[PDB]
């Protein structure tokens, strides 16, 4: 089997994507957000604290005739940007762009943090990173490709993320005409749970290509690319008025200001993320200081190829025995 979903940008800055999905009998299709950086497929449902929905499309279990309750399983999750969800657990027919799991374990939020209800577009989250990462307790769950793989013609999914533009997510091949050249695959360490690599290196602009190893997770859930002090300082350098902010909460740069591209490296291959893929726009409605889409990764704990770095690319993610990441220019 396969499946093939539309992604689409929430708003005007690519800050998330959302994909349908669609949940029970009859279906109920909730937009979620792919996150290849947890493993929890969660939803707004009828369980969620009323005060904490403003706009969501829910699920709603009692309407499905194939949910049952996932009896004492419950589940709790605090994401890298301080967010948070909670709830208990249903087992239900999943299907995404034709792709269908049934038993699919889809954790019921009873609360959500004001990030998730202030956003109206994200229904929740469909976790794609390894499922060691669950939270489901007291049985630790799998996640929806790691339940659909046995199915899949080949065990992979890939990323095609747009750039101010709806993309794509394939499960179970590659679509060759959705890139161009080669796709380069590099080696992926299942240790903390993600799709955790090692980039060769950088360029700023058209500078010259500095090798070192950048040890990073792809991470289709977090919107920017955060990467070490040194690096990111060497990128803003490059930016006449570029600055760390410690009020506003990492670099802006003059609104005026035309970004140069950033080259991070994949094996031998290169990946070019352009200038303006790097301008997040003003920190405050009508302000000239602009926020830009790399910042550091210093505090975080591990660096983050997040939308910025991977929308510049179609991005294999291989689940085979030996998971592998390929990248390839399109």
């Amino acid at each position: 089997s396969t499946g093939s979903a539309t992604t689409t940008p929430i708003d005007s800055l690519d800050d998330a994507y959302i994909t349908p999905v669609q949940i029970g009998t009859p279906a109920q299709t909730l937009n979620l957000d792919f996150d290849t950086g947890s493993s929890d497929l969660w939803v707004f449902s009828s369980e969620t604290t009323a005060s904490e929905v403003d706009g969501q499309t829910i699920y709603t279990p009692s309407k499905s005739t194939t949910a049952k309750l996932l009896s004492g399983a419950t589940w709790s999750i605090s994401y890298g940007d301080g967010s948070s969800s909670s709830g208990d657990v249903y087992t239900d027919t999943v299907s995404v762009g034709g792709l269908t799991v049934t038993g699919q374990a889809v954790e019921s939020a009873k609360k959500v943090s004001s990030s998730f209800t202030e956003d109206s577009t994200i229904d929740g989250l469909l976790g794609l990173a390894f499922s060691t990462l669950n939270t489901v307790s007291p049985t630790q769950q799998k996640t929806f490709f790691d339940n659909a793989k046995a199915s899949l013609d080949s065990p992979v999914f890939t990323a095609d993320l747009g750039y101010h533009a709806p993309g794509t997510y394939n499960f179970g091949f590659i679509d060759t005409t959705a890139y161009t050249g080669s796709i380069t695959y590099t080696a992926v360490s299942t240790k903390q749970g993600f799709w955790e690599w090692t980039s060769t290196g950088y360029a700023v602009g058209s500078g010259t290509f500095k090798s070192t190893s950048i040890d990073g997770i792809a991470d289709t859930g977090t919107t920017l690319l955060y990467l070490p002090a040194t690096v990111v300082s060497a990128y803003w350098a490059q930016v006449s008025g570029a600055k760390s902010s410690s009020s506003v909460g990492g670099y802006v740069f003059p609104c005026s200001a035309t970004l140069p591209s950033f080259t991070f490296g994949v094996g031998s291959a290169r990946i070019v993320i352009p200038g303006d893929y790097i301008d997040f726009g003003p920190i405050s409605t009508g302000s000239s200081s602009c926020f830009g889409g790399i910042q550091s990764s210093a505090g975080i704990g591990i660096n983050i190829f997040g939308d910025v770095a991977l929308k510049a690319a179609f991005v294999v993610f291989n689940g085979a025995t030996t998971p592998t990441l390929g990248f390839a220019s399109k």
